[PDB]
């Protein structure tokens, strides 16, 4: 069928490190997906994308070379960040928090199970579909901890200070897994609070110490309910071998908690 191949450039998504993302609209069929334009980093993220399929992971269309300009063709969530959703100082409904971390765990259970750590798990780099179904975006700080079912140990500092997990910051070598999880403890605590609690995790941060001392009593914590909190003291854990596992955070009370729900009459 003619055209089918042809695409129109009608929004800008976002702006990459290297490039911009548009919104992508088919000429025949008027499908839309989203296109990254970028100028051994992005090798890896063509790479680690080609791997990826499942439900809570932007789905990989496939690639184009044109000389300088790779093009990305990628699934579009037309529900935009997770972070539009967050209200700033009061974050969102406790049901809507729980169903977004439950479709959160189920796909870094997803990316961990085929040995790749996402590394910069926060809100702008969860989007969301027409059905308001979280996706994990963006593969282009992701590498392999896990091959040949051998681990691997990260020594390489990346992500977003606020999100990092405080091993990242104080060991020369960490494990990978635990990393991902603390970030996603920092998303639950973004979505619930609306507000980040730190600047980074470190000892000369006070919001940080005031945590390790168990003042829940401040900000954000006092924002937060008792049994979320009670998660939340299992996930933000500074030794990262103490730290909850995800199949740990699947048995948590409030995990399991029932808090989220076209009809005529006569
Ligand atoms: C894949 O990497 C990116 C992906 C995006 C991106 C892609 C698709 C969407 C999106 C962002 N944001 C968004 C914002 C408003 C409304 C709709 C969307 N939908 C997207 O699917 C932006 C930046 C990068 C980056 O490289 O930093």
């Amino acid at each position: 069928v003619p055209f089918v191949e042809d695409w129109d450039l009608v929004q800008t998504l976002g702006e990459g490190a290297y490039g911009e993302v548009q919104l992508a609209v088919n000429r025949v069929t008027e499908e839309a997906v989203a296109v990254k334009i970028v100028d051994e980093n992005i090798k890896k993220e063509i790479c680690i994308n080609k791997m990826l399929n499942h439900e809570n992971v932007v789905k990989f269309y496939g690639h184009r070379r044109e000389g300088n300009i790779q093009y990305l063709f990628l699934e579009y969530c037309s529900g935009g960040e997770l972070f539009d959703r967050i209200e700033p100082d009061i974050g969102m409904p406790e049901p809507d928090a729980q169903r977004f971390f439950h479709q959160l765990m189920a796909g870094v259970v997803y990316l961990h199970g085929i040995g790749i750590t996402h590394r910069d798990i926060k809100p702008e780099n969860l989007l969301l579909d027409e059905r308001d179904n979280l996706k994990i975006s963006d593969f282009g700080l992701a590498t392999v901890f896990r091959y040949n079912n051998r681990e691997r140990l990260l020594n390489k500092m990346c992500g977003t200070l606020p999100y990092v997990a405080p091993e990242l910051l104080k060991r020369r070598e960490f494990h990978a897994e635990p990393v991902d999880v603390w970030s996603c403890g920092i998303v639950l605590t973004a979505m619930l609070a609306g507000e980040l609690p730190w600047d980074q995790p470190s000892d000369s941060c006070q919001e940080y110490s005031d945590w390790k001392e168990k003042k829940t009593y401040l900000n954000p914590w006092k924002k937060i309910d008792s049994a979320p909190l009670a998660l939340l003291h299992k996930i933000l854990v500074e030794n990262p071998s103490a730290r909850i596992t995800i199949p740990d955070i699947k048995k948590d009370r409030w995990y399991n908690k029932p808090l989220k729900k076209p009809r005529v009459t006569s």
